[PDB]
């Protein structure tokens, strides 16, 4: 039915980047917090604003959405591109999820060029990067979105069809958000 | 389609509740944000822990999903509760959204006792509250959730079934969550 892809919000920063913190206060017998948080935290999407670009509208409201496909990245060598919308690229790097280790375990896409050619409107994948500012700037330069740090339900979606839906923190003319992301399966 | 429900995210807390805050820095030809906002701000689903008392896992990896159904509060005097999962109710009060005017606006809801009795899982308001604290644990410690700050486009599902989705960011163990939420209509 529903798989979950998005990994659960902890303080896993990039080093370098903010940490998360939730300030839990008590207050005529209500609990409130504040929540402090970098916009590339754990499960994201980044937008073209991130590498210095103005943002668009290629997704009404917003919404990630569309069929998706994943695909191995080690057994995906000299393939046509599955027919999707958000196409998923699954490394197994999610396994070192919360393991300093994760953040240096950087993909090498080679068909980076073929995802520029297609009809994709989004790339997600279970890493903390898709490669480096290059990289970020040739997708997002050419409208495809992309999503950082899935989960390792990516490897439960290889071969199969299913749709997709990215909810992210309704916020516009931001370079990154926290999104929820989730797979439709028939 | 797709009916999304959610407020943009912007700084118009409850008054005495934080400001939302997004500090944007550019590094290395980056630009990237950090966010602070309370937990309470714009479209949020509250959980238990707001009233004091232990979450529980009502919904799988806390995705707010079903048959959803809405009402108007104006129209729905002595009536069979719709069968869903989740109930949403239309005040009308989103009119007021992003005025002052709008934190003075509180529901007036006869039926909450049909709704303990029922097997309503979550209820959502175009409104900053269902009411007050008493209100609020009467609903959370039954283990029914609660969404507030809904937009103007539950107007359009008065009366209608339609698929609900709600998909907070993934923290658990706190008091409440920004959420982003959805109608599928057929």
């Amino acid at each position: 039915e529903i798989l979950d892809l998005t990994q659960t919000l902890i303080n896993f920063p990039r080093p370098g980047d903010p940490e998360l913190r939730i300030i839990e206060k008590k207050i005529d017998g209500f609990i409130v917090s504040e929540i402090i948080m970098g916009s590339h935290l754990c499960t994201h999407i980044d937008y073209p604003k991130h590498v210095g670009l103005e943002n668009r509208i290629p997704f009404k409201d917003g919404i990630i959405k569309g069929k998706g496909y994943c695909i191995s990245l080690d057994d995906f060598p000299g393939n046509k591109l599955p027919a999707c919308d958000i196409l998923l690229i699954y490394t197994g790097f999610s396994k070192y999820w919360g393991r300093d280790e994760y953040f240096e375990k950087i993909p090498e896409i080679p068909f980076l060029d073929d995802i520029i050619k297609s009809n994709i409107k989004c790339v997600g994948i279970d890493a903390c990067t898709i490669g480096g500012f290059e990289e970020h700037k040739r997708l997002l330069s050419n409208n495809i979105l992309i999503i950082e740090n899935l989960n390792e339900n990516l490897k439960n979606l290889v071969g199969k069809s299913f749709y997709f839906l990215g909810l992210p923190l309704k916020i516009f003319d931001i370079d990154a958000s926290p999104i929820r992301c989730i797979a439709i399966l028939e």
